[PDB]
């Protein structure tokens, strides 16, 4: 069916998406609800009281309704699915915890992080800010075989604790077809901005429909690693309407539909990245205490004060009847979700507005 925590991850995806889209309506959006929520659920194991409750509530878990055991069990099961060989061929995810080597660390936290969340904790010398930044970036670069470079650009001089969360997905259509060369085609960013994109033209039976509720074309395509992308192409002037009207229930209904129709598609071959300061973005969702001097991280270190000084997310996606069917060109801004098929968990959510930006 679906993972217990999938509805929570869906609400977290919409909360974070709508925050980013409200900030700027001219900006690309690309993040992993799954990888950010996993990292902060893992971090919550080392926190207590208001610091702890703020993190899980900020991930859209109602702690009056869902027991904390079912939350961690949900994530462990989700990670079990994501760590299967078929998934691992397309999907790399990692969480690096970097802690000042002068700290006495609680063994229980280091056990739970490594055991339950398959995450890595390192001691680093934050006395040397430039070397610590290099060590963090080397760990991410090595984890992604050179794909993610110089992830952390700045560390505060008083940094004692940094968290880096990364996800790398190699996108390749599951279904083989009559492969042509891409052709360079216009992508209408806005009324006065056009950029060339490589466009794959396909005529076939697609899981595609027009939605009166979303005022959008809705296309579902399958990728290796048990992933389904839902692409929402809004009608002229309806992108904000589409963003406003999306719900988990609506997305579930699209994922359940297997009906196809004949369509001529123009599909841009787009690689996309998103980099986020999680202290900034999660702060706006109400996660603030863990990043403040007040932070209760007594689960990480018993003796000394501790706060999370730095939290960075990076998401990377790379691509490896005889009657006139509809012609649908993804040649203008579109919204998307990528779902993991077993759990129905939102691996990615975002919006392409400028393919070159
Ligand atoms: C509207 C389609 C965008 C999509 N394109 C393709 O998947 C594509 C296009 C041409 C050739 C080709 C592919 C896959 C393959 O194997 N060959 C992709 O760029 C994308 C954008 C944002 C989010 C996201 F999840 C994904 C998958």
């Amino acid at each position: 069916t679906f993972n217990k925590i999938t509805p929570n991850l869906a609400e977290f995806a919409f909360s974070l998406y709508r925050q980013l889209a409200h900030q700027s309506n001219s900006t690309n959006i690309f993040f992993s609800p799954v990888s950010i929520a996993t990292a902060f659920a893992m971090l919550s194991l080392g926190t207590k009281a208001d610091t702890h409750d703020e993190i899980l509530e900020g991930l859209n878990f109602n702690l009056t309704e869902i027991p904390e055991a079912q939350i961690h069990e949900g994530f462990q099961e989700l990670l079990r699915t994501l760590n299967q060989p078929d998934s691992q061929l397309q999907l790399t995810t990692g969480n690096g915890l970097f802690l000042s080597e002068g700290l006495k660390l609680v063994d229980k936290f280091l056990e739970d992080v490594k055991k339950l969340y398959h995450s890595e904790a390192f001691t680093v010398n934050f006395g040397d800010t430039e070397e610590a930044k290099k060590q963090i970036n080397d760990y991410v670069e090595k984890g992604t075989q050179g794909k993610i470079v110089d992830l952390v650009k700045e560390l505060d001089r008083d940094t004692v604790f940094a968290l880096v969360n990364y996800i790398f997905f190699k996108g390749k259509w599951e279904r083989p077809f009559e492969v042509k060369d891409t052709e360079e085609e216009d992508f209408h960013v806005d009324q006065v901005t056009t950029v060339k994109v490589p466009m794959m033209k396909r005529l076939g039976m697609f899981n595609i429909q027009h939605s009166k509720k979303l005022s959008s074309w809705v296309l579902l395509m399958k990728y290796l690693g048990n992933a389904t992308a839902i692409f929402f192409l809004p009608d002229e002037g309806k992108l904000q309407h589409l963003e406003n009207e999306l719900t988990h229930d609506i997305i579930t209904k699209f994922l359940e539909n297997e009906d196809r129709r004949s369509a001529s598609l123009h599909l841009p071959k787009l690689s996309i990245t998103g980099t986020y300061d999680l202290k900034s973005v999660l702060g706006q969702l109400g996660i603030t205490k863990v990043f403040s001097n007040g932070a209760d991280l007594s689960g990480v270190t018993e003796e000394a004060p501790l706060k999370l000084s730095k939290a960075v997310h990076k998401a990377v996606l790379t691509i490896d009847p005889m009657s006139i069917p509809p012609e649908v060109k993804f040649n203008k801004p579109f919204v998307f979700l990528m779902i993991e098929q077993n759990t129905k968990s939102p691996l990615f959510m975002g919006k392409v507005v400028n393919p070159t930006q």
